[PDB]
Formats: structure tokens, sequence, C-alpha cells
């Protein structure tokens, strides 16, 4: 991707004990979808028992992380990140003042950052993977598409008072919607 400094790359994985019912999660650890049938797993505290959502594995609480998402042909999904304690059950509200700080994709094609109100984006409309740098030492979170290295949003002035969590969700279009996110790789 446009990431000139290497180091920053957080090679991740997502977290099981996290994701919701209906997401089924590859072997890898490293792609994911929404589905028909309900993964009757482990129901607890970390688990979103109502939205589709996964969280990174990662605990940030201070440091530059970046990664890159694959978003694929996905019409529905979210990216970003999301505080350790926000809760995962009922209904939730993708608000920077619920601890959301994520950008996402709608049916048409339209684009959302979840500030307060929301964030209208124009991104490039073959858009599929977004790169993503949280600063903690600058209290920001910049989203890219790694395509270009273009620019689509930062968050400025969050708070850094607990560990942030990289944030996932995706519904799919259709029963025979392929679409898959995944987390992307590796280095050398």
């Amino acid at each position: 991707g446009p990431l000139g400094s290497p180091e920053f790359q957080v090679d991740m994985t997502f977290d099981v004990d996290t994701a919701n019912n209906y997401l089924i999660i590859s072997e890898d650890l490293r792609s994911f979808r929404s589905g028909d049938l309900s993964q009757n797993r482990k129901e607890q505290a970390e688990r979103f028992d109502t939205a589709l959502c996964v969280l990174g594995t990662p605990r940030f609480t201070s440091g530059r992380h970046y990664w890159e998402v694959d978003v694929g042909t996905s019409q529905v999904w979210d990216v970003g990140v999301c505080k350790e304690s926000v809760n995962r059950q009922g209904k939730i509200e993708l608000s920077s003042e619920h601890g959301f700080l994520t950008v996402g994709c709608r049916e048409g094609k339209v684009f959302a950052a979840s500030t307060v109100p929301m964030t209208p984006l124009w991104v490039s409309p073959q858009l599929h993977r977004v790169g993503i740098f949280l600063d903690v030492g600058m209290r920001s979170i910049a989203f890219y598409n790694v395509s270009d290295g273009c620019h689509i949003y930062t968050f400025i002035e969050i708070p850094v008072c607990e560990p942030w969590r990289p944030f996932f969700a995706h519904k799919r279009g259709s029963q025979d919607d392929q679409s898959i996110l995944s987390i992307c790789s590796v280095i050398n």
C-alpha cells in the first residue's frame, strides 16, 4: 500500500469471542462474511448478540498503528475502531460519541464516517481496500484508499483513556453474494 514506513504495519487477526452468531470466519482468522445459519457460539459480553460485527484481536493504548482491510465487492460495511468498553448487546449506534470511530458503506455505494452528525464522503467508485492509521500520540485515526493513497477521512482529538479495538462489520447483499472482508497480510 501507500504506507511508506513499514514498521507500523500491525499484522493482526480477528477475535472470535467478539464475533456475532451469523458471522463465519475463515480458518486463518483473516476473512469473514455474514450469513444464513446461526453459528451458536459461546454467548458472552465480548460478543455482539444483534449486529454483524467482529473486533480485531489487538488492543491499542499507545503508539502508531497501521492495517489494511479489503472490502472487495461488499455493499454494506463499516471499518475503524471502537472503545474496548463499548456495549456489544442490542443496537450498535455508529457514533464517535458512543465510542465508534468508523467509516462505512451502505446500499447504493453511499459512504459515511461515524461523526456526530455523520460526515458524508465521496470516495472512488472502484474502492475496495481501506488503509487505516491509528496514531494515539496525535490522538487521530486516518482512513485511506489503498489503491492510490488518497485520504478519505481523519478523526481528530479522539479520546485515549482506554484501548482502541479494531472494528469490522459486514452484511451480505443477497443469498448468492460471495463478498468478504479480509484483513491484509504481511511483510519482509
